[PDB]
């Protein structure tokens, strides 16, 4: 049979099989557990729902995201993971080796219980759980470097050398993708709009994909936006009106570097990168600086790479080659790594089989 | 063995399960005598239901027990069912499971009290209560759509997807079969006539059923009324006064699209559909726009389905497939669904018995 | 003196600076006839606004020109101001500093349309628009406070700090004073009543403002209202009949905290106050927790302030001093906050001159 891979973050799961280079089941890892007695405008009333229908269910089911970069809610996770192998992947666990990824710092207590559940509640014949950004650097074709992994919930720096992310220096920052939307939401709200419900919120996030960018220098950009129309990038809102936005476009994701816009002082993605490269020792630093690697739904933002080329150089002593590598695949690279790695013949004898457990 | 008995603002429809068409059928009327005299055949009488009442209507005091599909009095109602089992079906309630129907917005109390009367007086073994528009969807055989239930008393938009009716998407609009007939009273009397007595009081109802049209393109049919075409339609009274109904004939069904014709400053059926489909979820919508099912006595009009076809198509996205499903049977669908459901090989373990009823009390049903 | 006019989506409130209570209190309604006559009873003016329009709602077409504190229909808005001057206060705009309001989350064009009309038609010498919440905080006696300006049409929650509103967390809920009545219209009807038309619906409106209450616990009170007639309240209908209103008296307020009963995909007013504090920075949160300005008529129903205190200490930290601030004059809160602000000798320099308008246009506010 072939193995399966399922990457989990605070927002989009990616599930699929090993062998294929492209993830199969990408969905909102949202469950909806009944709040009270309520009936859908459509469906009758029934229990917990995972995915897109739960988003359309919003007022009858309380909506959880089981993963805040770490697994918070255990039953909810399993709820998804049945819906994964079954409703998404259309197969059964007993035939199927399965790899789940994870956010690097994941506490031992999580890992032990993660192993249990999938061998028990699910019964996969062998399985693996694996450190996300190491599989990004691997999907990036590298023995070394430093991934900046940032998506819907948590942001990361892993200084990797010859198989290992330097643990103590795996810098985390919890300002990431939702933080960006809910800022972009509040800005437009202040201007005399308001989303709250379901459709309009999601529209604001789509705006984040189309209008938003981080500019190299925020003060020269702060100026041009407020000066002249070039930046005034329109969008056609579902009622009809064109919201023109010039400053707010770059203003919104600037929270990665200057987080103080929402209200955050702990070290920006740039400064975290300088300090992870440092938080290591001292020689390997170069091919960390020269292989800053971007992955995850947030690193999708345009301009972000050129900016980090400034943003590290500023602090890094002159003779270090700063280079920022960012794959086009980026939102899935942890899966794309995990498929190829799962499929590895060399790696067969590391599939922990149901006998050792 | 099982029974199905649909309670209406106009007519009760009763029978057994699995029969195609209703066994008992009677006007929801409860009369009381106004004159102390013997109707030579009976002794003294209490009250008259149905056609007993609709015969003696002059000497009686008639009362409408179920205003608009909501049971408005339980005294008169208990007698209606007291008439239903014994006189009509001619059998004893206690060996017979009994499915009844309910209003789309029907209060708990009304469901529970109909069921109190059901067991605690008539002693039936098992009963069910089911939401009128769903049972039309179930006579249309599907699990999903938007059901335009217009009977005598009430007009409704009930969306359903999978089985159960959607309470906050159910639209209701209290202008329907009655409001239209007694409007056709005014415009035809306005046309130089007067329905003075009982059977042409009935003829203003009769003309409405048989002769009338929801003309498609009303405007350029108003032109056709004014340039005078042979659209005119005589019909005789009990005397030889041939009455000529031409234009009003369509100018009365026109009220199910504009409530202005009687005097309600509100949106016609067509819109209220579209609005309910708006208030319904996005992903469902393609079903609702294509499973718009109409039923109740008033939907029988020649042209109403075509007209509904165009009205919501003029409101929907042009990427959307639309369908208004008007069955040839629609005036009894609420019972056909009931009958089929009671006769289902899977339904027996939803036959709510007295065992379930007693131990739990009224709130089981 | 100046003028201060809170253009409320139910009731507008005009007057002068420095007075304690609003001089023109009136519903924001413009009535225009279906067809103007020449005489009383037919309708002889092209526009009747507010109370006169209310007594005359038969020939007129009533509309409320302001929705969720956003004026949709700028014709009718001007009409309302034109009334307020000559008909109501009995004044002339060009003689006057006028101060008007807007609901937070009012768009630029919407302000600018207003800001122009005051200075181009009404040619007032000085004009200020203001944020209903920052004015509620000014009526409270604070620089800083989170504000549930739950109006009739719009419930806006604002977390103000040092005079600035942090719109950052201005979360809005779409139920409010009207959405409450129209729930009570449904549920009194459920208890065997007929409230449908304006006359009948206004009876529902008055029941709400008089007899109603917000239970401190929804359970204890459901069980009690299903038993002891202490909850029951007698009510004289203006026709003559005394009726009694029962558990609807709290379940209709409980829409605010459980929108679910209406079938709204929202969380309660309480839960939103929490999310509005939590969407602000850690330091300001302690004062927001202690300085919840309750404001507006919707926050007037018995038990509501105390109820908010309860649920909010359970949402807030175990170490938190939650405090509700509740004015008895909260129904005119925005107006008194405005009144002070217009009268302020200091604030006089912020009176936007007719000159600077003619050089800078409406964008300066």
């Amino acid at each position: 049979t072939t193995a399966l891979v399922c990457d989990n973050g605070s927002g989009l799961v990616k599930a699929g099989f090993a062998g294929d280079d492209a993830p199969r089941a990408v969905f909102p890892s949202i469950v909806g557990r009944p709040r009270h007695q309520g009936v859908m405008v459509g469906m009758g009333q029934k229990d917990s729902y995972v995915g897109d229908e739960a988003q359309s269910k919003r007022g009858i089911l309380t909506l959880k995201y089981p993963i805040e970069g770490i697994i918070t809610n255990w039953d909810d996770m399993e709820k998804i993971w049945h819906h994964t192998f079954y409703n998404e992947l259309r197969v059964a666990p007993e035939e199927h080796p399965t790899l789940l990824t994870e956010a690097p710092l994941n506490p031992k207590a999580n890992r032990e219980k993660m192993t249990q559940i999938m061998f028990e509640t699910f019964n996969v014949p062998a399985m693996y759980v694996a450190i996300q950004a190491v599989l990004s650097l691997y999907a990036s074709g590298r023995t070394t470097g430093i991934v900046l992994d940032s998506g819907d919930g948590v942001t990361h720096n892993v200084p990797i050398y010859e198989g290992y992310a330097l643990p103590h220096a795996i810098m985390r920052l919890d300002l990431a993708g939702r933080d960006l939307t809910d800022y972009l939401m509040k800005i437009l709200t202040e201007r005399g709009y308001s989303f709250v419900t379901t459709a309009e919120r999601e529209i604001v996030r789509d705006i984040k994909e189309k209008l938003c960018y981080v500019a190299l220098d925020f003060e020269n950009e702060m100026a041009t936006a407020a000066s002249s129309s070039s930046l005034e990038k329109s969008y056609e809102l579902p009622d009809g009106q064109v919201i023109t936005i010039g400053n707010e476009r770059f203003r919104c994701p600037e929270t990665l570097f200057q987080p103080s816009f929402i209200g955050m002082e702990s070290a920006g993605i740039h400064e975290t990168t300088y300090n992870s490269i440092m938080k290591c020792d001292i020689d390997i630093r170069k091919d960390l600086y020269a292989n800053n690697v971007m992955s995850g739904g947030t690193t999708m933002y345009p301009g972000i790479a050129d900016r980090m080329q400034k943003e590290i150089t500023a602090l890094a002593p002159s003779t270090m080659k700063i280079k920022i590598i960012a794959p086009p695949e980026r939102k899935y690279s942890v899966w794309i790594g995990g498929s190829i790695l799962a499929s590895l013949s060399t790696f067969q004898q590391m599939w922990i089989t149901k006998q050792e457990y």
